[PDB]
């Protein structure tokens, strides 16, 4: 066990990490921007270090300051959570070169899987099925560019190799739009990711977003913890996540799961990670790996009994995996609704003061949030303000519970997506299950 | 199913009733004092009626106003929750005489079991074991009074027949103290309950407080849902409740459980109710029946899978019991900690403004409360401000979870018993389990 860790994050994930540390008897160090001084996770941590002013670049992305916090507190490890620096290889290597355990994969693995182009190359080599595409970056030869398109079949999607969070993606319907679409994706990617490498991928018109949770100890053992369906999306971002994926058979789970576990071993993967697939006409197609814990980790926890953050900590401590593959069982069903305060016109976090707040309760209802009545939501970070996760003995029970939980939830003073979430739960097509990644945008007329 | 009900209560129980109504598709009517206008349960109810000013006598105990609220909204039933008028037979008969279903026992049953003297008489007649005692009210014949004492054995306790909430009770160690102890209990009882009938009971020096949950449909069917141990007490009031009772065997459960189920039938009991026993040297001794839902109902729900409030509503609707005795199973363990804001000098609710509030989360952790950051706690009602209930696969897991949950809980600005609760969870004697009703007072030096 690690004696003391720095939690290099904020919000729900910092709260979840702190909870896991407490159960394992790990001393905690909270870093915060000056704006997050009074957040729940800061109050509850054993020690706190202010790591800079409000802007993320100055604080939560401030690598030297985070390392300093670790050194002055004498921590032995740093948990990056998700977002921020969690998939920053430079951060990972600095942490480890400064004599700290990085609670995540090796830096080289973050680089390998962090470049989406190279991630696909490694996956193909490993025997993991991928989306037909350019299999390498796109040049300026518009003849080979249109030929790749013909070989894979329109529509196609232009994707930023350094891309993330849904940004740096453009669909192309025909030859006529290809050249300019490639051009403004590169421009979009330069501006957002400081990397204008793009590739081409077949645009799948009827897939579900089905992702595989893995854990690997980096000592040769790797397991899959069933799957999640995250097909309810807007602007390529997830709104609702569930586990298990509706209608996925033990056969399909095992098929793709064992290929992911083998890929982990081939790449020397360490820690928690997720292989994201598009699933269409009975076939899985790898799109990317998230080399980190994910927002929606609790739905997997609910259906498997496996606390993924606890397992991150045991792995980081050097323990081999405490769970064998055949010990992983799927029981019941879980649904997560992300609660966001996003400006609907700009897609940016919506600042404001919460004037009235009440969290839902009851059996099978889990709420995770740093917000409280009188909280001022800052514009500096992301738009998620809470996570609502309901368990049921089956999917119908889980959805019904979620709907009731959402109607118990009170958040006044700021704009939220609570009303949208209730409408999704009441959606007949969602209730039947297996709706594809394109459904919500069409429903909403986007 | 009932179309619409009035929730004649406030706080946690009103929230729990509203939740149950929602799941069953029952329209809800919240009554409130003028002081409770913005409480969570008022906000969430379909309709709201202000039933009077802040003082309970003027509002929550205001029988005509509560009935009026039912008539103007066209409700078909009234749920009294616990406390207040829930064991007021006058209220029960007025509700039913005005053409509404009272969600509870028949008025005559409330009277029968509401007079503790007559409750004991009926229990003995029914074959339920009771504490040796005077078996009738105490007169002024101090010779027969000391003779009863000799027959049962000192120490003895003088108990108000109309008593409740821990008040109107006095221990007597010898003949020398008997006459005056009887005198000031009667006086205490006149002042508090407007009834100075007292009886004598053997004062049990090593019992656990073990109570049996029942449900009865009033159509001849009655089941017991295991037991709760509520031995952690101060001034005769419960601080911690758990289920099942540690070390109670299937044999002991069945023994006392079947006697309670038979008593229900003999008295024509209807709805949820609890038989409270003292358990000493392997023997159960009835002390009283609570003819209503209890605060600690969720620990039973957690270990049995039975939602007791849902079952109250189905029974009130005229449905026979939806559960057979052999279908009742005990799985895992649950512990509840009452969170109180009580003045430690006067034993009265402590008013104040909550300056910072954060509820605990995580697996197996349930929080029930109407409080929020910026809430002003009124002095008008009771001192409980929330209920924290943790589940575990066994008792050690449940206690460990509770301890962690209590340390995650933040309530600033007002005095609470959170620190006491943490200390109880850390108490080696509690951790071994089976501590008696006298333990906490001795621990605290009271
Ligand atoms: N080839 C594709 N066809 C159709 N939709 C896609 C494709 N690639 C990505 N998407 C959509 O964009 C989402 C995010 O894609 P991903 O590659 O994981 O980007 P990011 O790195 O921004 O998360 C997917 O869940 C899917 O809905
Ligand atoms: N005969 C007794 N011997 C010892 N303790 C008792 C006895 N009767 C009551 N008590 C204590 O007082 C508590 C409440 O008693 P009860 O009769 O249920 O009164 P109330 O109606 O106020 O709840 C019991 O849980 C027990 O701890
Ligand atoms: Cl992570
Ligand atoms: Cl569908
Ligand atoms: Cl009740
Ligand atoms: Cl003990
Ligand atoms: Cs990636
Ligand atoms: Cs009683
Ligand atoms: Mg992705
Ligand atoms: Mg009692
Ligand atoms: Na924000
Ligand atoms: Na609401
Ligand atoms: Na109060
Ligand atoms: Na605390």
């Amino acid at each position: 066990m690690l004696d003391k860790i720095v939690i290099a994050n904020r919000g729900e994930i910092a709260l979840e990490i702190l909870r896991a540390c407490k159960e394992l008897g790990i001393k905690t160090v909270a870093v915060h921007s000056s704006a997050d001084r009074d957040l729940k996770h800061v109050l509850l941590a054993d020690e706190t270090v202010c790591i800079g002013p409000a802007p993320s670049v100055k604080s939560y992305l401030n690598i030297p300051a985070i390392i300093s916090a670790a050194e002055i507190t004498g921590a032995v490890a740093i948990h990056p959570g998700y977002g921020f620096l969690s998939e920053n290889a430079n951060f990972a290597e600095q942490v480890e070169r400064s004599g700290f355990i990085f609670i995540g994969p090796k830096a080289e693995t973050i680089r390998l899987m962090g470049d989406k182009v190279s991630a696909i190359a490694a996956m193909k080599k490993a025997g993991v099925p991928c989306v037909p595409g350019s299999d390498g970056p796109l040049g300026d030869d518009m003849d080979k560019n249109r030929a790749i398109a013909k070989r894979i079949g329109y529509p196609v999607i232009i994707k930023a190799s350094g891309g993330g969070g849904g940004r740096g993606m453009r669909v192309v319907r025909g030859d006529a739009e290809l050249a300019q679409s490639i051009s403004m994706t590169r421009a979009e990617a330069k501006a957002a990711f400081s990397n204008d490498m793009v590739y081409m991928e077949k645009y799948l018109e009827n897939p579900r977003h089905v992702e595989i949770q893995v854990l690997a100890d980096g000592q040769g053992n790797a397991i899959y913890l069933a799957e999640r369906d995250c097909s309810m999306q807007r602007r390529h971002q997830k709104v609702v996540e569930e586990a298990p994926a509706p209608g996925i058979t033990p056969e399909l789970r095992r098929y793709i799961g064992e290929r992911c576990a083998k890929a982990c071993v081939d790449i020397g993967y360490r820690g928690a990670g997720t292989f994201e697939f598009l699933f269409e006409n009975g076939e899985f197609y790898f799109i990317e790996m998230n080399t980190r814990i994910q927002v929606e980790h609790p739905v997997t926890e609910m259906i498997t009994g496996v606390d993924l953050i606890k397992e991150q900590l045991r792995i980081a401590a050097g323990q081999p995996l405490s769970i064998k593959q055949e010990e992983v069982h799927v029981r019941g069903h879980a649904v997560e609704c992300r609660i966001n305060a996003e400006d609907p016109n700009t897609f940016l976090p919506s600042p404001g003061k919460i004037t009235r707040f009440h969290a839902p309760g009851g059996f099978g209802v889990r709420w995770e949030s740093h917000i409280y009545a009188g909280y001022t939501v800052p514009p500096y970070y992301d738009s998620m303000i809470g996570k609502l996760i309901c368990y049921g003995e089956n999917r119908d029970v889980a959805i019904a519970r979620m709907k009731n939980a959402l109607q118990e939830l009170i958040i006044d003073g700021i704009k939220t997506n609570v009303d949208l979430q209730i409408r999704i739960m009441n959606d007949e097509n969602f209730q039947h299950g297996g709706t594809n990644i394109h459904y919500l945008e069409k429903k909403l007329g986007l």
